[PDB]
């Protein structure tokens, strides 16, 4: 019923198979770096501007956008809950969201590519340090067994991101280590890191 | 109590506003542009990173993402509903209303730049004509598809707007088809679109 369009190591496409499959959604799901399914990119590639990944495709629409691909898996797929069920909570979110779209999954994104100039690079992972530990505090914040929230999902792949890219998260705290083990350990998240691009 | 942060002449900022004057909610619009608002203009730059234009302020929160407002305008005003309340129909409709997001909002504020180069001003005005008619004929068939149509849905709404920024920047909106320029006429002047551009 429903296509998503993948790549083996981004932390986008990551996201978006975890969320599938936290729900109960049961979706197509197409690697294009394969060969094997090289009729998909071609299509992919008529459906957006770029061949943009990840994409869900409906039957009806398709989707690049991290934010709305969210959104939209969450209407289709109301339960469990991703999102606070409270407007102001819910709002401040989005907001965050965003937030962690814009200083971590992007830049992680930006690592990936080779062109890089490397001095550019450890701007980036520093920059990265810099707000990792903040932004984990207010995504823990905003939480208050409970249900997993698409804030600290989201986060989890940016711990486990952090370690692939040899970024070693600035913290002390005893607690906040064994809180950042805690997460990688999830059940869903483990299965959706060892089967790589579906 | 709301009170929208607006600028003059930004089509994000409109579009918010007509949307409040649907829901009935009465809000305190503040034209961060206008000298006299210097001071909320400094108010803005403390409860948001970027000095964002439109930030709605509630008495709990400040939201600034077009998507993000609307969502909470929602949340406190519910009633009359701008998206589908059935799931399909409300998932196609918030991916549709990202592409005009995209290819339309995002393009008309890159237009408006003070820096805008001519090559790209040519590069843009040209992708949205090539693509606007397609556009507003997939919200139409997707108006008409389930529902079923005394009130307006966002889509409708912001396409509404774009023709007028079409207009706005002088871009012809091309097409020859009679019924579709009834159409579009029929939306620009429909009453509180007027009651929106001409109370600024």
């Amino acid at each position: 019923a429903m296509l998503l369009y993948t790549k083996k190591d981004d932390i986008y496409s990551d996201i978006v198979r975890m969320i599938l499959l936290i729900k109960g959604a049961n979706a197509k799901i197409v690697d294009v770096s394969k060969e094997e399914n090289s009729k998909h990119l071609e299509e992919l590639n008529i459906i957006t501007p770029n061949g943009n990944i990840p994409t869900l495709s409906t039957d009806d629409f398709a989707v690049y956008r991290l934010s709305v691909i969210i959104e939209a898996i969450e209407d289709l797929y109301p339960f469990p809950p991703m999102f606070p069920v409270f407007p102001k909570q819910r709002a401040n979110a989005r907001i965050l969201l965003e937030y962690v779209n814009k200083t971590f999954l992007q830049n992680i994104i930006k690592l990936q590519s080779p062109d890089l100039d490397e001095k550019q690079a450890n701007e980036i992972k520093m920059l990265m340090q810099r707000d990792i530990i903040s932004t984990y505090k207010k995504i823990v914040s905003e939480r208050e067994a409970q249900n997993i929230n698409v804030l600290t999902l989201i986060i989890t792949f940016v711990f486990y991101y952090f370690i692939k890219l040899k970024i070693s998260i600035p913290t002390k705290d005893k607690n906040i280590i064994k809180e950042i083990k805690e997460l990688l350990s999830e059940p869903n998240f483990i299965k959706t890191i060892k089967a790589k691009g579906a």
